[PDB]
């Protein structure tokens, strides 16, 4: 059965104004492992890979 | 015993003129094989030593 009331629904968060912003802090969310857009090519980074291996 | 004469010294070779020039092609007779000042330093050096054995 589904239910209906204060303690089910979710209150819904009110759109931000144009003039308001959000408040959060990505560093507190989140912290980069890889960047997609590289210097490097697939050949590089496959040839590193290997290099990684052998060490 | 030491001997003189046209078969024994070696006949001596004068000096070149301030103009003239001794004509002598270098790639005939050298090619390097090590540059001894490189932008690399003795770590860099030794480390891609480690990896080269490493491969």
């Amino acid at each position: 059965e589904i239910r209906v009331g204060n303690r089910y629904q979710a209150d819904i968060t009110d759109l931000l104004k144009e003039g308001e912003e959000d408040g959060r802090d990505q560093s507190r969310l989140e912290t980069q492992v890889w960047e997609a857009h590289n210097p490097l090519t697939d050949k590089q980074i496959d040839q590193f890979l290997v290099v990684a291996r052998s060490v």
